[PDB]
């Protein structure tokens, strides 16, 4: 039970985000990631993650061969790794013209749980192109920080693939953090696609990965949920990250 008073305000920030249209949205909350900015960290350790007429959403590189994405959209490839495929700065401009500076990877093995399956994380061990060559000797996999200092009001950068809004289209969105003892909860414009876009700190360092939405408050309003980078997941992380 929370205050009416609070049911408004929360109304009041979320309509800021959802309230006007998403190409109305101010750029500093919302925006698309230039092509000079795509080639540099950490927007290029952004990619998409697709699972053939299943979904398409993101991934994070974090090793020379792993992608940290949602347990969600994993779960869509049934184990089965020919299913997906990760495709890091891919952009589909508005005119059909599609570009993969680095090529599309395969996938050679999806672990769909390896943090429990109540931590709606997945990792996803690419196979390096035709040459031999891993993801990770072209890009720098992202720096892993921590969410332990992380406070209600932090503002942080949310950056991933927001399919429903525009295909193939980097975007960058503010997030603000909001009751953090309820796990990683934030305001901030996001849709499906994004799931599994990194949060990345003013140092450049990942501190959560994004899931979905999340009834909060009451059962009848909601806010951004996420998985931050804990003293756990890091632990998970460390032991089978390649």
């Amino acid at each position: 039970e929370v205050s009416a008073e609070e049911i408004k305000k929360h109304e009041e920030k979320w309509n800021k985000y959802y309230g006007v249209n998403a190409f109305n949205l101010p750029k500093e909350l919302f925006s698309k990631v230039d092509e000079k900015d795509r080639q540099k960290y950490p927007y290029n350790t952004i990619g998409n993650v697709f699972v053939k007429g299943q979904t398409s959403a993101t991934g994070v590189l974090i090793g020379k061969n792993t992608v940290l994405t949602n347990r969600h959209i994993a779960k869509f490839a049934n184990g089965d790794p020919s299913k997906v495929s990760f495709r890091p700065s891919i952009n589909t401009d508005d005119n059909g013209n599609t570009e993969t500076p680095y090529g599309e990877y395969e996938v050679k093995e999806i672990l769909q749980e390896p943090f429990g399956a109540g931590v709606d994380l997945a990792l996803i061990r690419l196979k390096p192109d035709q040459n031999g060559v891993s993801l990770g000797d072209k890009i720098s996999p992202a720096k892993i920080g921590t969410s332990n200092d992380l406070k209600d009001g932090d503002k942080l950068e949310l950056i991933g693939y927001p399919f429903d809004h525009k295909v193939n289209q980097m975007h960058r969105s503010e997030i603000e953090l909001t009751t953090l003892s309820r796990g990683l909860r934030y305001y901030g414009f996001t849709v499906p696609g994004n799931s599994g876009s990194g949060i990345f700190n003013s140092n450049g360092e990942l501190v959560g990965i994004h899931s979905s939405k999340v009834s909060h408050l009451d059962r009848e309003h909601q806010i951004n949920y996420g998985v931050g980078i804990g003293n756990y997941v890091k632990r998970i992380i460390n032991e089978k990250n390649e």
